[PDB]
């Protein structure tokens, strides 16, 4: 299924979507995992708050200066850390005249104006705020509390598996990356203006990887995975010129998005908003775990596979050990999970 590896959109009833690990089975089993993203729209009925008028007083502990550098759609992206800050006054700034989002029709528009801007005036990103916005009751598909075999590192084996909260303005962006240890993650857009996604299939990954190292070879020699420090922006054209496969789609407030194990993404956002986001892991993820290419040069999230190993495959266990496990990824394959559709 998906032979196209095209993103998918989804969108499930109040009783499909009760069971989160058991609806991830199911997208995978209709082929979504082969674009490496997906979106899933939740029932009208459903929302994780009432309100969003009681969070002026949260604080953004480590707010981030975004500079840019470059040309013909190839840059590099350098963090400032700025002084902490409430949530009221970022507001205030992201909607001030100096950083308010350009006037625009469609979105081509807004695309243009992003990759023709993004070196000049700096924005500030309020990311990484340890935190979440869901009240207490929340059951369904509660970033805080997931509940995958991903727990299996926190039963005694900076958290991958707690909550992050993102504040966003106009031209604010994230690089080409995988997730940490190529797991999954799950992001949640709270309110405010949208956010704007790229991504290149699993199946092509290693295409954008030799791109990547052509294009910065000191980079490369000094960290074979160098693209884990989350500083590389490629624009969509130079993909198109290379012939690199990929795909985009914009995420508007109330809407999830599902990023796949060796999935490379980047993206921008439209202007003031808030996203919520954590990894998670099925049982198809400890292949990758296994294979995954770390950095070299720093400190680096690295987690122990070994946990995994023994419960879920204590057959490979003594083989594992040795560095005799030559089993191969078909990224094509569903999680075992989607067996009973
Ligand atoms: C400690 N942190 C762990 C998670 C790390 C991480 C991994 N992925 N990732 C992101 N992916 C997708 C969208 C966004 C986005 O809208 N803003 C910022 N970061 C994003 C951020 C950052 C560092
Ligand atoms: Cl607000
Ligand atoms: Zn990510
Ligand atoms: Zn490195």
């Amino acid at each position: 299924l998906n032979p196209s590896a095209r993103i998918m959109t989804f969108y499930p009833t109040m009783e499909e979507f009760r069971n989160f690990s058991r609806y991830i089975a199911y997208i995978e089993s209709q082929g979504a995992h082969r674009a490496g993203l997906a979106k899933v729209v939740p029932p009208k009925e459903w929302k994780p708050r009432a309100s969003y008028d009681d969070i002026d007083d949260l604080v953004i502990p480590a707010p981030i200066q975004q500079l840019v550098t470059g040309q013909s759609g190839l840059f590099t992206q350098y963090n400032i850390q700025k002084k902490a800050m409430t949530v009221r006054e970022f507001r205030k700034i992201a909607n001030s005249d100096k950083y308010c989002t350009p006037r625009y029709s469609e979105f081509e528009e807004l695309e243009r104006k992003y990759w023709k801007n993004l070196t000049f005036n700096p924005p500030i990103y309020g990311a990484d705020v340890n935190g979440t916005l869901y009240e207490k009751h929340v059951d369904e598909w509660n970033i805080g509390r997931l509940r995958t075999i991903l727990d299996l590192v926190e039963k005694e084996s900076e958290g991958v598996n707690t909550p992050y909260l993102y504040f966003g303005m106009w031209k604010t962006s994230f690089a080409w990356h995988t997730e940490d240890m190529d797991l999954y993650s799950i992001n949640y857009l709270h309110f405010g203006e949208p956010k704007s996604w790229y991504s290149v299939p699993p199946e092509h990954g290693k295409r954008l990887e030799r791109l990547a190292k052509g294009f910065f070879p000191g980079s490369a020699q000094s960290c074979e995975a160098f693209l884990r420090h989350k500083m590389t922006l490629i624009s969509p054209l130079m993909l198109k010129k290379y012939g690199i496969p990929f795909d985009k789609v914009t995420q508007e407030a109330g809407e999830f998005m599902i990023t796949f194990p060796y999935g490379y993404h980047a993206g921008f956002n439209h202007g003031f908003n808030c996203a919520e986001s954590t990894n998670f892991a099925t049982r198809r993820w400890i292949e990758y775990g296994k294979q995954a290419v770390l950095c070299s040069c720093r400190d680096m999230v690295k987690i122990s596979m070994d946990v995994f190993v023994r419960k879920f495959q204590p057959e490979r266990y003594k083989l594992w050990k040795a560095g005799k496990d030559n089993t191969v990824i078909d990224h094509t394959l569903p999680t075992p999970e989607a067996a009973e559709f």
